[PDB]
Parts: structure tokens; sequence; C-alpha cells
């Protein structure tokens, strides 16, 4: 399934998807997309919608 990630930094904002079999390597791609964009943040997750957001 498309899992999206919205990245929500300070300044820094963004989305992606990937294709994953499961949310968890999905939020796992996802973590390393916030990470080394050099944003860390609140993690919630959307299950209805396949979406994960990180706010810093």
């Amino acid at each position: 399934d498309t899992y999206k990630l919205i990245l929500n930094g300070k300044t820094l904002k963004g989305e992606t998807t990937t294709e994953a079999v499961d949310a968890a390597t999905a939020e796992k791609v996802f973590k390393x997309y916030a990470n080394d964009n050099g944003v860390d943040g609140e993690w919630t997750y959307d299950d209805a919608t396949k979406t994960f957001t990180v706010t810093e």
C-alpha cells in the first residue's frame, strides 16, 4: 500500500509516499526521510489515510 509522510518541520516542510507491505517498514523509510532532512519531532499516525506526520 501507499503510505504517506507529512514532514512538518519548523521551516522545512515536505511530503513523501512509499509503497510498503506494512506500516511500521514505511515508518522506519520515513523516520530515516525525516531524520536524514534533519528533522525530528513528535510522531502521529492516521490509519484511515495511512499517513504519518512528524511535527517539530
